[PDB]
């Protein structure tokens, strides 16, 4: 029994702040009408981003081709490869939406961000023969297709193809940058003479929209709500105008194609996305101003920056924290996410966990009133974040026609941002205006997604093999 | 969550295998013994509520009566801990249902160690705070209220308490062997508040109680977690102790909840399957010899019992050789995370145990090592959760209830990785039931209600009903 959600009574709060909270009330608010006319904005993107004169939206092709039917069986192999530890994962499909997995983790030497290419395809060959010869120490029948999550910016004019354009999250390896790095492990595989075909490569998002879709036949979309966003579902190669001309006459006009959208980028220009000052100012401050605009509003990475904003804005204008010492709300990035969750989590009328939170990493002693007004913003700037979030989702079934549709959601806000879940379905109904009473009733609704990394990879896997092995294309003629 | 991994051990050496199987004999908790066990514990739990007594308290808690699901009414509760307070104000709907608003104090620094006005008026001070909220111009009837206090009390009436000693680090000179009831109650009458203090608990009681309000086929709350209790409802005439002590409102076929206390069951270390470890861990302890169910049952333990394992085979040889185990010498320095993480970990190459160990004891570990290290957590948790459910059937046989939901709360419950799944075969084990579901076992534990809070307010409405009809809540005379 986790608790009610507590009251939160206004009745006691000064007119010189509630003005203020109703000031932030309306700034970030997003009404239906507003949320509609962004996902109207949103969807001439998505169209825009899969044309031949393209946008700002990468609409990336995945190659994959097909939908899983959930009939599949056989064993596959996936490659996660993160910043700090990959997972090599061994998947039998059941071909009843079915699945089972073996898996392994490895934490990478610090050394390898920053040494050279032969030295991090080794270790991942390395990893690979440890795991292959355990699960099969009689060796292999054919080898196993292995789908590769390479989540790093990569271009694919095939699915078992991925040039390198710019290594994320520390990564600094000379001479990989301008490659294509599936032969680059293969080469690995291959010198260590483990029976593995590297066959695809995927964005993790793609492999969260097919592992979904494999387990969950009403599968339409894979999203991540997480440090960044990211969505992937699958359109007609009729609709990408930005292949025509390039592809071979076995993928055709009616044929599927998983689109990554990479829609972090959605709406750079702010047209319509609600930008207040304090979005202003963290797109200012940040690595890459005028970027990542979508990304800003819906990511769980911000939320606790946009508080920290806002209170340092009513501290300096004399509303809050009068004659206390906060030094500490000057850092940027000082308040991550757990900061507005720990606030919407906090089940007390006195809010006594936010008392403790702003005092112990803080040092700011609150008044009940200021904790109050602390949660309503907290309150607000989750709430906000789900109701763009939804936009994405919206102009994704809405561009398609999905009248119906399981969201296959995953990543940090997702699954742990306080009611998120909860937000989100309001904010699709709010856009629908469904008469609906419940939200596990809602036309179009969120569940958690499958393992994209691992199992949909592998999922991709298999689908690609298939096509390899009977003289499919899964990439553009001459490729 | 992902499934659990495979588990081979068919890269482990003869000689690591060997001291598996080894570990795997002195942790596994036969049904046989669960069953000798669960013979002794009602045995105990008989002594307990008789005239001379026994290691187990039994305490009886003063709630007569089961809640029906059909009280309405608003009800305060006081959850005194040993930093802070809370205080619920308790709506019942009267159909199963409540609703809450809570508030939580700091009690600040001084109050272990201050007078006992010092303490007892600064909780009013937070009811009284509590109350000119949540009610601008009062209201009719004072609120019953009900009064989790966690230190040991003894009670010849529900609307009592006299505190036997502090525990928690508490200090407070005035209060010890003096009703406690009388003492909160004079602080809030000197600070106006409309308030009635009716009912002073033990938090099992009111899991107990919070629960069967909401679930009617509660049967016994219990807690597994840091400690352990378990509380439920006997029948008077099967409380010895209590003959000739009551008046005829609380009749021969009277429910009466008991509060166990049963951390203590077997503290002459009669039938509890101990080990060297366990041995160790008693000895080292603060109490040896003391709570002897508890340290075989708690959380707390768990860990330890593991890193004493551990060292036992790098002492004779096995593993860790040539590492730096003196992290691994400091006592409780695993905590129940540790079985937890490792149990959790999904990886077959137990990458979550490796990273664990490396970051926070320094020891590099091999797979093989790691596969140990798995199989001892496991053997561990799945023998604490079945020594606690020898509680449970205990009770559940001593009653005759052949069905039953346990109510349960607690880190273990809560927390502790497939406890449920562990605590369900057991009792299938015990009774050996043909089902294949858990959500179908006659006899299951689910999660309870609030009992500190909720069920703190649940005994207000029963007792004051009582108080308000004339009805006895204690013994005669009280
Ligand atoms: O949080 C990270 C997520 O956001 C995006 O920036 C990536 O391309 C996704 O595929 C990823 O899962
Ligand atoms: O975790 C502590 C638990 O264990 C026992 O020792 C106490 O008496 C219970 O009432 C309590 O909730």
């Amino acid at each position: 029994k986790k608790p009610p959600a507590r009251k939160g009574s206004m009745a006691d709060v000064p007119a010189n702040l509630m003005e203020q909270i109703h000031g932030l009330e309306t700034l970030f608010t997003v009404s239906s009408e507003k949320m509609r006319s962004i996902v109207k904005h949103f969807i001439s993107e998505l169209d825009k981003g899969l044309s031949k004169k393209g946008g700002n939206i990468p609409m990336i092709p995945g190659w994959v081709v097909e939908y899983p039917t959930g009939k599949e069986t056989g064993d596959f192999l996936a490659l996660d490869l993160g910043g700090t530890n990959l997972r090599v994962v061994l998947v039998k499909l059941g071909g009843n939406h079915d699945f089972d997995t073996t898996q392994n983790k490895y934490r990478l030497p610090d050394h390898l961000r920053t040494g050279t290419s032969e030295q991090l395809w080794s270790f991942i060959a390395k990893c690979l023969k440890e795991f292959v010869d355990e699960w099969y120490p009689d060796g292999v029948s054919e080898p196993l297709p292995l789908g590769f999550t390479f989540s790093y910016p990569a271009s694919q004019k095939k699915i078992n193809s991925g040039v390198l354009q710019r290594w994320t999250k520390g990564f600094d390896i000379e001479g990989v940058e301008g490659h294509d790095v599936v032969p680059m492990l293969q080469e690995q595989i291959e010198k260590l003479n483990i029976p593995i075909n590297v066959v695809a490569l995927i964005n993790d998002t793609t492999g969260t929209l097919v592992a979904s879709l494999y387990t969950d036949p009403q599968t339409k979309m894979g999203i991540i709500i997480g440090t960044g966003v990211n969505g992937a579902y699958y359109d007609v190669v009729s609709g990408i105008e930005k292949l025509e001309g390039l592809l071979p006459e076995d993928i055709g006009p009616d044929s599927p194609m998983a689109i990554n959208c990479e829609y972090g980028s959605f709406d750079n220009e702010h047209l319509v996305l609600p930008r207040t000052k304090y979005d202003v100012i963290i797109d200012e401050e940040s690595p890459r101003p005028g970027q990542q605009a979508f990304e800003k509003m819906t990511s769980g990475y911000y939320l606790g920056e946009i508080m920290r904003l806002v209170l340092l804005d009513l501290y300096d204008s004399g509303f809050i924290f009068k004659d206390q010492d906060i030094s500490k709300l000057k850092e940027a990035y000082v308040m991550d996410t757990s900061y507005p969750s720990k606030i919407e989590d906090d089940p007390f009328e006195n809010l006594e966990d936010t008392d403790d939170l702003f005092k112990t990493n803080l040092n700011i002693e609150t008044t009940v009133v200021e904790r109050k007004l602390i949660r309503k913003l907290a309150e607000l700037v989750g709430t906000r974040a789900a109701r763009l979030t939804v936009c994405g989702v919206s102009a994704i079934c809405d561009k398609r026609g999905y009248k119906t549709a399981h969201i296959a959601a995953d990543g940090s806000v997702f699954n742990r941002y306080p009611g998120y879940k909860e937000k989100a379905a309001q904010a699709l109904k709010d856009i629908y205006n469904w008469d609906v009473e419940k939200m596990e009733d809602h036309p179009i609704q969120l569940v958690a997604a499958e393992d994209g990394s691992g199992v949909g990879a592998a999922i991709i896997a298999c689908l690609t093999q298939k096509r390899l092995a009977a003289g499919k294309s899964v990439g553009i003629k001459g490729e």
